[PDB]
């Protein structure tokens, strides 16, 4: 997770629509619960991190 919001982090920096807060990236890991137990977790927070803020991107 620390990984994936330090390259959102990145990307915010290109262009200034590209910014990420970290209460909706805390948000958006929530998500997964309610849809090896912890590489399955880790599995759900990479596709649903990924649906979430593709749509924001170009």
């Amino acid at each position: 997770s620390v990984k994936i919001f330090s390259m959102l982090e990145k990307f915010g920096q290109f262009h200034w629509f590209y910014g990420i807060s970290i209460g909706q990236f805390l948000s958006c890991f929530k998500r997964v619960f309610i849809k090896t137990r912890v590489d399955e977790i880790l599995w759900l927070l990479y596709q649903e991190v990924y649906c979430q803020f593709s749509t924001a991107l170009d």
